[PDB]
């Protein structure tokens, strides 16, 4: 919660630790998987109706050595908020999309995997920039709509590459162009309807013959219906990218067409158990499949809360995705996965 | 200190920051070896009888130039404690055997070196388990006992590594299995007696022809004794350990007899004169030397504290290990340092 | 702000998120820029006469993807001060020059870039024991003074380095020997008058043929003056060094003869139009070229304050440096460019 608030301003530092274990067939996961999460959420009051912020998170993980550190930022984004207007942040930020995809976030640990970080506009990633209207600037609640737009993160400096080099390049199947996109969304009476669009120039290493899914542009859309009343939630979203949507280490799909649901139930004493269904399908992508699904599972979990502080959490990822040629040369996971979960929170 | 307190959750962020100077003869340790601490402990009071806790610390150091980044993890676990029952944490913790060691871990800056992180249950370790009980359930005070539990961390994900793989693989010097071990300690009037015993399975990537030392399991038997009374600290501890003490990079030891001492005293202002004396013998090890000490050392101190805040330590290591090939192949070394830190924490 | 307070010691957490743009023809730079810092500045009274002291602050890049982590620490010193006497510290601090220089550091991101961190003696860098001393004792105010002292840190330690070895090791073009410096300043009226000498013995491992500007020690001396009252701030500096002054890649300067200019003005809201004119030559250098301009460009910007918590920059480099051959060795700038910031700050 808040530690520090005075002449104006206020500042809250949180995070977590999560001491976690994966039980798994495939080795790869099969293991630990404690972690860390630490930030900061400060905010501002210029005026009575100017509002200033800054938030910033940063995962460690802490099942690796002494002799080396895992951790990334999360997220780091700072802007301005104008009441009944909006508000504007620059940095690295969620994407237009994850936010109606964030209704089938609800799971202890797994779901919402149709997307990683650094994907092109569906989950957090950097050069972002965020215009978030509330209310419709009053005319009706529960009325908020989205604008964004994002720049490219080419080739990395210093490695001989003489095009679509920016001073943040990275590997290609994280790079990008200038992407755009809106989202708009309705909740009232507990009834959420969200949908989301999305496009993003790719760059020419991305063109490559080595990575599938060789496209001008990337297109997402997005369409998404929520249910949350008297400590129930229910949630479904149906998402079709193009040239989009990451395949393994191959590189991306042509399209695909996921269908996320997912049910939990809020139980008087902390309970909640979960059951999230995800299948994405890969279409018309190439290389001699020309048509394979590229996820399909169920999770059934469940979640106990002693306060709002600790929890531990079960969960139970059940794979129904045989082993063949394309998940071996993806690195696609095809095995049931157990994880439990001690999550401390602040 | 406490720096947030309210709502049945308490949260101190503490740490410290430490300008160090070693003098050495070995170049491999002489220069600067200032660095930082910071970390969060959190506690929450969900009932009467039951609370939560989460601690996570993490070393920086201060001594690298501006383009690299040194910097672990050093305890990251998160549990839960249940009055008169015990508590039981997960995550990366201490070992067992380390509590009892810490009686002999109470110098400025050296000692207690007989093992590092990542040992195979003697310190900091990553997939810990620990139930420890206070007071025999409330028979009689300072009458503590521990069980812990480590599961297996093999080989790295992705180097071509087909058995003995996990998520969090690391170099074979580091790796481990399944262990198990236990530690009984009584401390009444000011005497304490402790003893821990750990065994833990070793993994086939340790058990190559290139690191010395081959077996099955690892078994590690500790017995201490401490005092501590009217401004007086001695300490004394013997350990065996089989098949579970490093040898600088050759592996590790098929025996190790160590016996650390430790005394110092506490003056009516600050000054604190410690000397400590360490031992560890290697035996049968093989390799045709077949009987060598690991180490053997002095320490001559003096730590001044100005307030429970400010506070700096002269040390001086002398070293009573000639150099050989053993420990020129080891990279053991075999130098007098001196240390001079001034360590300020909150 | 300070947010832990009480039983004799305080200390603050402070910070900075920044989301910044760089537009610039040389796609080294053309990208995205945003980053954070974040650090403790923490201080005991020991006694009414005596305190302790200490500050740590790290820098981490909100720029780069999920799988990889840019950060450093920029600062971390601890130590003691005296009342009328002086402060003394160690760690990683910032140079004997810095100071007077900072009269010249008050751009929004540009600006001070005739030396970087780990240089020799001219801004932070490890090993450092400064002794500052505030009002000569009381004789009179604003006039105070410093002399430092740095520690030698060589080649790095498991490279098959025999000679220069240090256990913070780092590449040649950061590398140092043990070097002494003074300063000394008055601040009277507004009217500030600062100068700074430093000197320090160069390793052998920086006296290759590869490196160029070969020398026994580098020699720095600078002078400066500065007015700020009324709403404005002026601000010149004259530095002369001899083998200090980094050119590129290519290793140092013979000489370097630069000369900072600087005019703020703040106005009743919160803008700061802000106009830097920098220019340092390099001369007699060698290896054909022996005389050309290390640097040269001037920079146009503004600083709008919200508060003391929120900001937002505007700046524009125009580069007066024509690509030549000796630029294209180096990997100099030659392009002109746009840097659009927000800044918030705690």
């Amino acid at each position: 919660a808040e530690v520090y608030n005075k002449d104006g301003n206020k500042l809250d530092l949180y995070g977590k630790v999560d001491g976690l274990h994966y039980f798994s067939d495939n080795k790869d996961v099969d293991g630990d998987q404690t972690y860390m999460r630490l930030g900061f959420k400060g905010e501002t009051q210029v005026t009575d109706q100017l509002t200033g912020y800054g938030q910033w998170e940063y995962q460690i993980q802490g099942n690796s050595a002494e002799n080396e550190n895992n951790s990334w930022t999360r997220v780091a984004f700072a802007g301005l908020k104008f009441q009944d207007v909006g508000s504007f942040d620059y940095g690295r930020n969620y994407g237009v999309v994850y936010d109606v995809t964030s209704w089938t976030d609800v799971l202890p640990e797994f779901g919402g995997d149709t997307y990683g970080s650094d994907n092109f506009m569906q989950q957090r990633g950097n050069g972002f920039a965020t215009y978030r209207n509330t209310d419709f600037f009053g005319l009706v609640d529960g009325l908020n709509f989205a604008v964004q737009y994002q720049g490219k993160n080419g080739n990395p400096s210093g490695e001989g590459f003489t095009s679509g080099v920016t001073n943040n390049g990275r590997d290609a199947l994280r790079q990008n162009g200038d992407g755009v996109g809106g989202s708009i969304t309705y909740d009232y009476e507990g009834f959420g309807i969200g949908g989301a669009i999305s496009s993003s120039k790719r760059t020419d290493a991305q063109n490559t013959a080595a990575y599938i899914g060789n496209g001008d542009r990337a297109e997402t859309y997005t369409g998404g219906l929520k249910y949350d009343a008297n400590n129930i939630y229910l949630a479904a979203q149906y998402t079709q990218t193009y040239n989009a949507t990451r395949v393994g280490s191959l590189g991306w799909a042509n399209k695909a067409q996921n269908f996320e649901a997912v049910a939990q139930y809020q139980f008087d004493f902390g309970l909640r158990p979960s059951l999230a269904y995800l299948q994405s399908k890969g279409k018309n992508l190439g290389r001699g499949y020309d048509d394979e699904d590229i996820l399909k599972y169920v999770d059934v979990g469940a979640t106990y809360y002693f306060n709002k502080n600790m929890s531990t959490y079960v969960d139970y990822k059940i794979n129904l995705l045989d082993d063949n040629q394309f998940t071996r040369d993806a690195g696609i996971n095809t095995d049931n996965i157990v994880a439990l979960g001690l999550v401390y929170q602040f």
